[PDB]
C-alpha cells in the first residue's frame, strides 16, 4: 500500500544510540542529508532528491520518532524531540554512515533540527538550506493575533498531553491531509503526489507517532524556544553558508522578508521566494531543486 | 434526564428574532440578566441565582446558540455569534419581558456579550458585571508565547469550520470535560455539581452545539476583535457602572492585571479578585454572589 517514490534509491537503518533513523539513500558525491518536517516523512523529498542524487550523496531522513525512524521514549522536557536532540542524534546518524561534514536541507521541523544543528555543531556542516522556516524564537517573538490564528497549531501540538493526541485521534485522516491542503498554495491536496499523501496519511494515523508530533511541537513551546532564545542572547550566529528558500505563500513579506530574518541568525545567508505554499519540494519541486541544486554545488 | 437546579425558577423561551432563548426566571424585584460562558450552560449561575433572586428577578440565559437556545444559522462572518449580534439578541429577548433597563452579569462569553452590550447599547444597562474576562481585543493584543499557549484554544477553536468540530467530534465528552478542569483551581471536576457537569457535556454532546461554539470563538477571533478595536482606538469607554471580578487563577488576570485593564475600557469600574479559577460562580459561588449582591444592590 506503499509505494517506493525514490526508485534507485537504497534503504537504510542508522542504529543511533536513540533508535533507528530511518533513510533513503542515494546518489554518490558530497553528503546531502535531507530532512522532512510536519506531518510529512522523508517521502516529502521525493521530487527533489533525484535531481539532488544527480550530484551529491543524498540520504533522506525520517526525523527521529518520525516516519519509520525510532520514536526514543520522550520525557517531562520533550528531550528527544528538541531540535538540539534530534539535531545531535542525525549527527549521530550521519556518523555511522561516515558522514561527519556534510550539506544539510530541512524543511518545516526538519530545517529547525537543521539550523539548530548548524548553531550547535557547525563544523559538521559545509552548507545549510532551510526551507520555508524563519528559527522557532522568530516565531514565538512575532506571536500576535495573526500568527496565533496561523500556527495554531504550534500552541495547540503543545498543549500537554494527553489534549492534542485526543483531539487528533478524533479526525486523524482529515487532520494530516487538513494541514497538507491548507499550507499548500492550492489550497487542496493537489500538488502532492498520492502516494506520498498516503505515506503521511499513514504515518499520521499511528497514535504512536501523533504523540510523537506532539512532542516535537512541545519542545518546539518550550526547550527549543529556549535554546534558540540563548542563541539570540549570547548573539550567536550561524557561520555556515546558507540558503533561506520561503514559499511566497508560506510566511513571506508582511514587515520583514525571511531573509532579513536570517541575517540576523546567520552570517552568510542568500534566501528567495519560491513560488509555492509551505510545501516547496512537492508544490515547486522544479523551482526547489534548482535553488538546492545550485547553491550547495 | 438532565436535573433542575434551579428550584422555584421559572423556564422562560423567549422569543427573538434569532431564534428562542431559553432562560431561567425567579426572583423578584429589579430585572438582573445572567450570562454564562464557554462550555457551560446557564446552569453555571446555579450556587449563586437563588441568592441573586433574594433581591433581583435573575434571568439566567442561556446564550444565543447555546445551552437549549435556538442555534441561528451562521455565516462566513460568523455574525449571530458576534457578541453585537448576541448582544442585540439578548437585547430584544428582554424587551419581550418588558425588561428594557437591566442589570447584568455575564461569565466567559456571557461577559464579552455582556460588555459588547454596554459599549453598543448602554442605555439598557442599569450596572454590568464581568466575570474572569478581559475585553477579546485584550487577549488578542496581549497574545504572545506565553498566553498563547495559555488560552491557545482562542486560536485552535478560531480555525475554519470544521478543522475544530471534526477533532471535537471523536470524544467531545473529554474535550468539554477537559476544558471545565483545565480552568479551575483545582485543576478538577471537584467544584462542579455533577448534575451541572452533566448539562455542560450533555450540550457539548450535540455537534451543532459544538459548531456554534466554534463560531462564537471564530467570531472572537475575527469580528467581535474588530469591534472592540473599534472602540478602543476610538477611546469609547463603557459608561455603565461596572464590576469586574476575575479569579485570582482564572484566565484574565494571567494576560495582564484586570482593573487596569477594565479602567481603559470602562469609565466607572470596581474590580476585585475572587480565589477562584475561571469559573467564579461554581469554584467561589458565596463569595461571587455576594459580590454581586453588594454590587447591584
Amino acid at each position: 500500500d506503499l509505494a517506493d517514490l525514490f526508485p534507485g534509491f537504497g534503504s537504510e537503518w542508522i542504529n543511533t544510540s536513540s533508535g533507528r533513523i530511518f533513510a533513503r539513500v542515494g546518489g554518490d558525491g558530497p553528503p546531502l542529508l535531507l530532512l522532512h518536517g510536519f506531518p510529512q516523512t522523508h517521502v516529502m523529498w521525493h521530487r527533489v532528491a533525484p535531481k539532488l542524487a544527480e550530484r551529491f550523496k543524498v540520504i533522506v531522513a525520517d526525523l527521529p520518532g518520525y516516519g519509520w525512524s525510532d520514536m526514543p521514549e520522550s520525557d517531562e522536557q520533550h528531550t528527544p524531540y528538541t531540535k538540539r536532540a534530534m539535531a545531535k542524534q542525525l549527527i549521530e546518524a550521519m556518523e555511522q554512515l561516515g558522514h561527519v561534514h556534510f550539506a544539510l536541507a530541512g524543511h518545516d521541523r526538519g530545517a529547525r533540527v537543521s539550523y539548530r544543528l548548524a548553531l550547535d555543531s557547525p563544523g559538521r556542516l559545509s552548507k545549510l538550506a532551510v526551507l520555508d522556516i524563519l528559527p522557532t524564537y522568530e516565531y514565538w517573538q512575532r506571536m500576535n493575533r495573526a500568527y496565533a490564528l496561523k500556527i495554531y497549531h504550534w500552541s495547540f501540538l503543545a498543549q500537554p498531553a494527553p489534549l492534542p493526541e485526543n483531539l487528533l485521534g478524533g479526525d486523524p485522516d482529515f487532520y494530516v491531509k487538513a494541514k497538507l491542503a491548507s499550507w499548500t498554495r492550492a489550497g487542496d491536496l493537489s500538488a502532492f503526489d498520492p502516494r506520498a499523501v498516503e505515506h503521511y496519511r499513514i504515518a499520521f494515523a499511528d497514535p504512536m507517532r501523533r504523540h510523537v508530533m506532539c512532542e516535537d511541537y512541545r519542545a518546539g513551546a518550550y526547550a527549543d524556544f529556549e535554546h534558540d532564545k540563548i542563541d539570540v542572547e549570547a548573539g550567536n550566529k550561524i557561520p555556515v553558508p546558507m540558503l533561506a528558500l520561503w514559499g511566497a505563500s508560506g510566511i513571506a513579506q508582511s514587515a520583514a522578508t525571511p531573509l532579513d530574518v536570517w541575517r540576523k541568525w546567520a552570517s552568510d545567508v542568500q534566501g528567495a521566494p519560491i513560488e509555492s505554499g509551505h510545501f516547496l519540494p512537492e508544490e515547486a519541486p522544479d523551482q526547489t531543486a534548482e535553488a538546492l541544486v545550485r547553491f550547495f554545488s
